[PDB]
């Protein structure tokens, strides 16, 4: 199951990211239950905004937070909940919230899936526009909800992004 | 997996409820077999009707029919195929099928996962118009399929609705 | 054509309405050509959010603007572009933006059509949740847009409403 | 524009139906406004259904109910509301509602656009499952409304179909 | 209406085109019938496959296969059919079929109404697999249609594009 | 979980699908990962071309290329990624593409799901079509892939597609 899930095949450049949330789908937050690998309704969101991106997460990671490195992924057609996807990470976008530092790295459809983000090797190769409608959203999605803030920072570069892969990696395999 | 989730955290006002069947989809009846966790079509509906709401039940439960509890959800946005909800069991649609009481509870998302349903506390509570459309559908799916009838009784209370809950729980659990 | 609809049966309380943009539906900002009656594209928003409700215009009005009164409908399932929806004034958001006033009345289906929004007569009758979506919505699409601010005011009732229909409409009809 | 679509090609064979309701779409129904042109909404169903086939009617044409003759067009996929498609009447499904005979032709895209339904020619050439489908919708889509009420007669051929096109059509050319 | 929409503000390079067909549409042909101004189907595409991106005309122009250009339009979000978008040639994909030259060239937002392909100014600023899925789709869409073949020349840049504008103009404005 | 769904009731007549892409969705290749049961997207297709009909696979099987036996279930509704079909085998398609035999069966609804696919026993029964749709669809969904090319030989009946079923599920119990 998901729970097996590797972390990547070439850490950290060669990683596995598991879809929780597609883009541009309506406004429900979905998480996966680690303890039995199922798909669980988190909130509904009350704004009316919607994931630019599909969001998952780095299987058999602990960021800081508490839970596994979150990770945004552009796509050409929206990914399904459930499924893996082998990306590249390219940057990170640093905020701070309820639970401190809460990085988002953003990744990249590997060149063995599709020769369309090759290009994009780095934060400043991404377009502008995506990376302030990202920015944006992590900035007001939580804003009507009550005991939620966030102070999004700014953009990190890839090697700050795989660092953070490495580091959190590296914190979950040490119990 | 799915054959691992909890009934509930707080049985019976705080129980998990698989979704099998979402909101406002295609004519396709899923449900997820007991043995694999798996979900298989059932069949293809005939009739141009479609679920009013999103249709699952509540895992460890064996109510009359055979089957877990069924839970009929609404929701602001359609949920997946797999996914799981937290809710509370507001009220009860009392039916006669085949199977013989086949009853078919109707619970609301959780006052953690959004806001929007805590008014809602008992079946007077629901909004009219919903009622009588479950109620029709209910009454009408199954109309071309041959061997299928249906008596839709009436609808019950939140605490006939959470006395389900414990009984098919409890029948479940004593093997 | 869309340019022959009438402002509304009964003015104020029975109006028109053309739909311009449908109720969730992607970021693309559309507005009818009041040249021609053609739908044309305004603009591709930059930020994740959607329309919260179906936006559109009561024809042969003219606000403060410049443009005909803009009027929010929820409904059960989105309308399509072009099409037109009978409904009845309950409340109105003040807003001032670069054109200056420019309120946006919340409107609901009227009785005739369907029996669901008749418990709903002003503002305190619409639901808190769809209130601070709307309002949110103003407040923040077009933050990615150079040039463009908005002060979200507040909420006004059913004659405030009724009162910006026939000023608007007077206002249209002497040249 | 759509108030000056022809009847068709070659009456009674050759038919244009302006499609007011796609198929499978949510329970809305539309229909042009005969004085502007423009696509109305009429009400929102109350019921959990969908309609079967693409729905519309033929232009310059008077039934017995008052509007034009109303069409059910099988396609591979949905088509828009206010497009316009080119079929050729296989049968008609008899029914009695408020308005007395109130038939529906079931009409199937003419050989000129798809090569598919050459094989159907009359009502015992359709599969008999969509038969079914679109006679208990028809039996049941306003179950919710009072004050409606409907019995479907049964089906009638091709040539049955195809007098109610010249009849409907001489009906309306006579002032 | 749509039959009198200009054919841009400021041509060659402000242009406007009437969109006929979205982009990742299910495969229906539509083309306004520029003798009403309403949408008609022209065919059910046989193969499997989809518009990469919309698809329109210019208004008030007829190219050498007796219509209007025809124009490629790439988006973020799929637009409306019938809604027009004011453009910005950038390219011309060169082709013969039955009709003879028929070029589709290909133009992008204007930069009013979004500031996403700004970049874009002529065919090399395209992405290539942008390229190569236009020119695929156009070598092989009328592969099971008898009667139908198309040889796909190359792609030419935007003077190029802006050279078929004026003289397709200009051929329709001298009767 | 999906690696424990048997083959089917009754082989070969009576098998299970488990689908990996349902029909007419944006081109994005899933295959469930044999060592954990998940979906992963294999590559996103730079064709402008959908999957014609569900793809998936028969468990516990071994064909020639080394996967299980690639199954193709055309159905009324598109089907779900993960969620499995109980089929009857129709027919198959011959093509050899690098790895050599790659047959893809047609098979269709079991009776027990729906009636619709009853009359279909064999590859003279499907529609001439839908053969010759999917023909094309794997004549050229890989044009813009280097490194992959497809024979696509021709069609064969059910009792060939029905030997594919037994040799391949025999040749997967041995070891
Ligand atoms: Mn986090
Ligand atoms: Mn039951
Ligand atoms: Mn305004
Ligand atoms: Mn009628
Ligand atoms: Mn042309
Ligand atoms: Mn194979």
């Amino acid at each position: 199951s998901l729970l097996n899930v590797p972390a990547g095949k070439d850490l950290p450049e060669d990683i596995y990211v598991v879809i929780e949330i597609p883009a541009n789908a309506d406004p429900i937050k979905y998480e996966i239950d680690k303890e039995s690998g199922a798909l669980f309704v988190d909130r509904f969101m009350s704004t009316a905004m919607f994931y630019p991106c599909n969001y998952g997460y780095i299987n058999h990671t602990l960021s800081l937070d508490g839970d596994p490195v979150d990770v945004l992924v552009p796509t050409p057609y929206p990914l399904q909940p459930g499924s893996v996807i082998r990306c590249r990470p390219v940057g990170v976008l640093k905020m701070t919230d309820e639970a401190g530092e809460d990085a988002k790295l953003v990744a990249v459809p590997h060149s063995k899936l599709s020769k369309e983000y090759d290009h994009i090797k780095d934060v400043n190769d991404l377009p502008e526009l995506l990376k302030a409608q990202i920015a944006h959203f992590f900035e007001h999605y939580k804003d009507l909800e009550k005991g939620k803030w966030v102070k999004v920072e700014g953009w990190e570069n890839a090697e700050a992004a795989k660092a953070e892969i490495v580091a959190s990696f590296e914190r979950a395999k040490n119990k």
